């Protein structure tokens, strides 16, 4: 038997009862009252340094999890704090709820203390932004927007909330609380049409070179019903920074180290859960000059972007991978384009895995970034299972150098389409508070590191196991090399040999510096024994990523790396 | 003049409208901008967090008056200036963001960092544009300066964005025009005599008129401010944005009296100010005797919420000298100034003195009054509080350091929007524009864990600033509502963190202080090695004035709980 | 492929996708489409208002689920569509806009009709953009289609503008893409399983089980539907937007039960159904007895106000067939449904025979029940009303309507956003796309002179409309709202306009009536001569139901006040 209780308390249940178990944040007044009660019903409220930080954190546990993750967060700079993070879930389409504080209505357009239009600024980059000005209404309004964060009305991604403080504080009567707005509701499971089903098979039967790329929507599935694909298809299969971890590395299709060659030469490019974006070149038929194209989704986000499929389907991915399986039954694929690819990718793979624990000093006499996952990849089985951490990569040459050096892990998150910076810490914080059993191992830029270094305090306060290695190449380095070769002039892109370990010591954390190689595996191994930690390891600036030499740094006309921008202009002029 | 790539233009107009520096933080969207400007010899200050870069020039421009610039690269580097361009937009300070954008052939197409930027800024800015036209891009630049000045709407930031195929674009000499290229002055518009009359007759009919100052009051020297003090007998007050325009001495400066002032003025005269929650809305709750008087160079300063009896639209130090003239054979009756003054004399220099020799609390701790203290007993000695820049942040902190921070040339805080982390990047800013003396700011803790890299950007620029860190292991205003009106503290302690070692990993010189009577000898010392941290261990048993005043509790009606319950009266 | 202009492949890209008509009224700006068209064999429908341009292909995709298109030219051009744009974004009608706009070069200095088109349709469009990139125009045009059919968003309206610049650039062969120029199916999500088992385990729990129809039940051929209820024994309700799906003489077919059915059913499933104002918002206080399902293939029919025990989000066809599969071995209970099927019997066939013999009011004049008497009584005659595309429009005219007009193939109105004007445009759009049969639209006045100009569009294009005005010489629901509820009449009486005579000075045919019994001959003449209007000289003494419950009050909960009531007393 409900009784009249006020928003505040509402709220909180509200978000218990979907499911939320914690809430991260930092407080201000204009949101006490919901902070107050979630404490007082057992929700862990893991509070940080930065709000911006909270929402990464939000956005891993979502990834991660599939559990649709909250921030809380004060009017005013607490919401502004939020935008990068908002824009990078966005862009990435993950669900989450934000919940911001706002002045009370009375004092609308009047100067009260942060009254800015949160709901304007947002709006462009969330599935919906409002202020909920009607007490009895606020339920109905929450689960609405859980709603639309998981996609309906418009595709996965945040979600932004706002409640008035005297809202905040008014009761509700008990027959306007709803059990259906209160209760966690299952995901949405559209089915596929079976002759979409029959045309995709039909498809694979008569290509020579079928490949699937796998992307965000397939990440949301065990593997298992893309695997039954695979194998009844002989189709090679690539992923992508967002889907790593759902295909066996010994699987005959999975391809990692020919992601050129599968892109030049397949006549039947099969997108699962994936955007054709700049990170596959627009799906451009410059840069797959012999592809038919099949998309399969549950969100026309990856469905009608820059290339539209000869069958497109709209469905929950597992159930359209296992229907397009079940129908292949009795086909024969043709395997020898895949497996000429396995082979080659072996040895390339190996030889590449083998390299990292032996690369050179650059000429300034400093650590090679590799040496990092070659120093990782020789305690696999050791101190650390590899094929059971989370892995983040973040900042420019590192990450790129991360893309190919971490190459075992359960999950991987990174920058993302964004290339947002200042992800390493909060998405590590978030992954080891989701996942407490098995340290998370996040490889960052001194750059990207400066972001959001404070939140090292977050991960002591809270006892998140992180170790986070930083490649101190006292450089934005990626921007540092572009300058230098295309301007002949360097010049605010240098920062200082900043002692990392330090700053991880002075809010609490295990840290270290490394300036020899052969010290690297011995100083992780320290790490992951005294997490959270970090080891600040000097790295040269005599290393180019493949992102650097692709001419990521110069932003071309129609692509983001020059060999495709090259393949688009040869389009134009046919 | 030369046909020459959009990036160059970019950089002469900026060179030519008087901007000698950049803050930003590089990418490749604004590389070519970037580029032009370092081989112009225009300085760049390249930052950790592209929010201090921002808050950098908001800074310069608070202090100097000259319109600052921003440059950030698309994407995350736009998203990364919103707090701190919402902070300019709610203080009305003129600044220039130029981001980077991509091309215009991949519009829509997911390149790389393509989100609404100007969809996200332009409710927080007075423009906000993706300039596609390489021959109007001057023209742009130039109504986007002038904009930021206020034209078309109010002062405060704008925002242009470039893609990058129209930045390498070639611009045709012809098209390339002086006018857009040049220097422009300040507009000056004159108050109408009759308006000036009027006034005159309310400050000759008034017993009690009272002088409140702001922005716009603080844009002029304050000669013409005191000119309109002695010949009104006005008492004044001044708000965060306009500190240092009257000397203490002034027989209207009664700083400590601000209630007495707001319950009995009947003649309240707002010079360049907002009665936004930092004045009670203007409410009749808050001022039950005054008629009231607007002046401003914006209507933003004039319309809100109280309208005069008269209001002039006119440059302020211009509207302040004409009704000084109009009062030539006014005796003014000082009677009212005089008592507050005298009132304000003992409670300004009680408060002042009790700053030396202010207890720990319970918990064994300094109180962060010791830090006022510590300074005011430094003035004279190795600094000039005369002529430094003084800057506070945080929660109970930033209050007790309204009331610390009493001489000083210049003052920044979080400013009307609250805006928590910009102590370093506005002592950066602040250092870079007067390089003569230390900039000294004092923080709480909660607010400099959100800015802290920053010491590494004052480093790397040798800007001489000393951080003084209120370090009481918490979010202590928030903590403190918690306890005192939940019973429950949950999410609102930090930790006993070496703020001075953050300082030395980042190169600066660093210090702790557990013992109130070291905190003379570490500022000494900081001040004589900037770039420097003094990490202070403060007491969790300290009330600010806002504290006790309910700012925590966000009221229906008013900011603090006693003009929330003036309000609730009045509305019955 | 050759390398032609954007302009050519945007003509090719409409005629390819299925596009054999264009909506619109012409301006320099789209004159290089409106060209291209023209060559093409395109059909140009111009029009004399661009509002009517826009709701005449909202009735063309309403009626034929063909996506419509407007053409409309910079600035006033595109402002005029405004409405019809919201009514369509409402209604979540798919429909493609094409604006014209300034050149590129031209951005923001004050060009012929330079205003912020897309910021204007941003919030009632799926997707509002500026074409900057003539080799993408494809790709965009092609994705705006797919978002106009509820892709990333949910069914309703898109724009696109082309900058004039950009229009005339050429594309390369190589980048005209077929997949882009080609026509889609829809999409068909299907049910999963498990959810279909769970709404029948519903059904066989329920004893008064109730189906709710609207737009995506109207989408389908109504076979399943009527599979469903014959599976189910539920009764049967639809809504303006989904009339006509099931035979009137079906046993579950219970139209003059709708309070009835709502205050008693124990199981409400919607398809494809909102429940918005027009179905109480869903609230337990208009159905207290429900268990609620919802089955749509857009959430826009899911979530809003009330959740389903079961929601299934897939083609409705499908949904409403694989539920009737899983009531297999089901014996539905119809005692209740069959109780109110009994007393609808005797209800709608007395107000259907009262009709023909409705009083005249105290002033003298017809009732406009009458008007609906006189089509009833030619039905068979010189009219086959199960064939008939009827309209209505209007306040009293259109609750009168929806009682009046229980046979017609298919029926549009002023929609959930009541937006008057659409009669005279919807008739046209519904006679071009169906030229076989007349098209009957019975307006008020009041919502008449909004587009009666469209009468000249009528007879140019030869589309055989008739249009019936109930001519009250008042915007009567509202005059009627000020006479009983504040006893002043104030601005809403019209005059005794001759709008027999507006339509013949446009060359319809055009005749008056002010004598009941002449309404038979003058709609016989009417249907004859189309395009014709009958003038009815109408009282003022005919309150509607919407009238009698309070449709004019507003009240706080609830459109209407017996629902309002009875919020009240559930929120107590
Ligand atoms: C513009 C600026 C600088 O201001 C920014 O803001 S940048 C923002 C921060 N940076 C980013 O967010 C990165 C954005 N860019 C990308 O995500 C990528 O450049 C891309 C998705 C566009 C392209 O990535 P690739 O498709 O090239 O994928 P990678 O995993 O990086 O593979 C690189 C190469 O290594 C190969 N490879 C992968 N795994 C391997 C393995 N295990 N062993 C050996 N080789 C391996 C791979 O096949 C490929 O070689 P090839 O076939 O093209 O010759
Ligand atoms: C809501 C939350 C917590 O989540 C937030 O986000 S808060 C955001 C962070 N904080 C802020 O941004 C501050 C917001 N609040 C304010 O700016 C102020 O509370 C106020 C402007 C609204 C009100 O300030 P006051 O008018 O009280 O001004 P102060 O300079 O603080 O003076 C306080 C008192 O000390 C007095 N005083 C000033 N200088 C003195 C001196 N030198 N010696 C002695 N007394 C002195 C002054 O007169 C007054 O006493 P009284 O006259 O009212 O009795
Ligand atoms: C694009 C499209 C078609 O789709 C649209 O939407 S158009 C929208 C509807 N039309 C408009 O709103 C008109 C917009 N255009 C204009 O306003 C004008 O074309 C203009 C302002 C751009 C140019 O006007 P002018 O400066 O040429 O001014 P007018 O008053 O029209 O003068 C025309 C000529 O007559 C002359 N003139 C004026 N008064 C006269 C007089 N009394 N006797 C003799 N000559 C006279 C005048 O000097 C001039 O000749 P000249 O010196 O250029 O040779
Ligand atoms: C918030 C933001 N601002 C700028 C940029 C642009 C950028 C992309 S990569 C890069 C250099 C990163 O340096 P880091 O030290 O992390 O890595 P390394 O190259 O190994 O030295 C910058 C500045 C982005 N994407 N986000
Ligand atoms: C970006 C942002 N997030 C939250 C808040 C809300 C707030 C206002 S005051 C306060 C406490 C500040 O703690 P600090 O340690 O600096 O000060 P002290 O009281 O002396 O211990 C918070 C959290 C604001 N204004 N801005
Ligand atoms: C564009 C617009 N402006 C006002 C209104 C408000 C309204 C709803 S009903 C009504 C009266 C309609 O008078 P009419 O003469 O057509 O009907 P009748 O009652 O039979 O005499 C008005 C003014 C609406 N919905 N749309
Ligand atoms: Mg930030
Ligand atoms: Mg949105
Ligand atoms: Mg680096
Ligand atoms: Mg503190
Ligand atoms: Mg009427």
């Amino acid at each position: 038997a409900r009784q009249s209780v006020p928003v505040a308390s509402l709220v909180a249940e509200f978000l218990q009862e979907h499911g939320v178990d914690r809430v991260f944040g930092l407080q201000g007044g204009h949101i006490q009252p919901i902070w107050d009660q979630l404490a007082r019903r057992g929700v862990r409220i893991v509070d940080v340094r930065d709000e911006g930080s909270a929402v990464h954190m939000a956005h891993a546990h979502t990834e991660l999890t599939g559990q649709t993750a909250v921030a809380m967060v004060t009017a005013g700079p607490g919401v502004t704090n939020t935008v990068t993070a908002v824009a990078n879930a966005s862009v990435s389409r993950i669900p989450l709820l934000v919940i911001g504080g706002c002045p009370p209505i009375p004092q609308s357009n009047m100067g009260p203390l942060q009254d800015i239009p949160h709901t304007a600024i947002l709006e462009p980059i969330t599935r919906l932004a409002r202020t909920l000005r009607s007490a009895d209404q606020v339920l109905r309004e929450f689960d609405e927007a859980w709603a639309r964060a998981s996609g309906d009305r418009g595709e996965p991604g945040p979600v932004y909330l706002e409640i008035p403080t005297d809202v905040l504080r008014r009761d509700v009567p008990p027959a306007l609380q709803m059990r259906e707005h209160l209760r966690a509701k299952p995901k949405r499971r559209p089915q596929p049409h079976p002759d979409d089903v029959a045309a995709v098979a039909d498809l694979i039967r008569a290509a020579e070179k079928p490949a699937i790329i796998s992307g965000r929507g397939a990440r949301t599935t065990d593997g298992t019903d893309l695997v039954r694909l695979l194998d009844a298809s002989g189709a090679a299969y690539l992923d992508t920074q967002e889907s790593r971890g759902l295909v066996p590395d010994s699987h005959p299709a999975a391809v990692g180290s020919a992601r050129s060659a599968v892109m030049r030469d397949t006549d039947l490019l099969i997108t699962v859960g994936r955007q054709l974006d700049y990170q596959l070149g627009m799906g451009s038929p410059a840069v797959f000059p012999h592809a038919k194209v099949v998309r399969i989704a549950d969100t026309a986000s990856e469905l009608i972007d820059n290339r539209r499929g000869e069958v497109e389907i709209l469905a929950e991915p597992g159930a359209a991978l296992a229907a397009i399986a079940d129908a292949l039954k009795d086909h024969t694929p043709d395997t020898s384009w895949r497996d000429e690819l396995k082979a080659k990718h072996r040895k390339r793979a190996e030889d590449y895995r083998q390299a990292l624990h032996s690369t050179e000093n650059g000429a300034d006499g400093h650590i090679h970034p590799n040496r990092i996952f070659g120093a990782l990849d020789a305690l696999d089985g050791d101190v650390l299972d590899l094929g059971e951490t989370i892995m983040i990569a973040d900042g420019g040459d590192l990450l790129s150098f991360g893309r190919l050096g971490i190459t075992k892990a359960r999950r991987y998150l990174d920058a993302g389409a964004f290339g947002c910076l200042g992800v390493a810490t909060p998405f590590a914080i978030g992954a080891a508070l989701a996942y407490p059993d098995r340290p998370v191992v996040a490889v960052t830029g001194d750059g990207a590191f400066g972001i959001t270094a404070t939140e090292i305090d977050t991960a002591v306060r809270h006892d998140a196991k992180i170790v986070v290695i930083v490649s101190n190449n006292r450089a934005w380095n990626i921007q540092r090399y572009d300058q230098a070769e295309n301007y002949g002039l360097v010049v605010g892109t240098d920062l200082a040999d900043s002692d990392y370990a330090g700053v991880a010591r002075a809010f609490g954390a295990h840290g270290e510096r490394v300036t020899d190689p052969a010290e690297l595996e011995g100083a992780i191994r320290r790490a992951l024994a005294n997490a959270p930690a970090l080891v600040d390891v000097v790295t040269t600036q005599d290393a180019a990523s493949p992102d650097s030499g692709k001419g990521l740094g110069f932003v071309p006309d129609y692509q983001a790396l020059t060999p495709w921008n090259d393949a688009e202009v040869a389009r134009r002029q046919e």
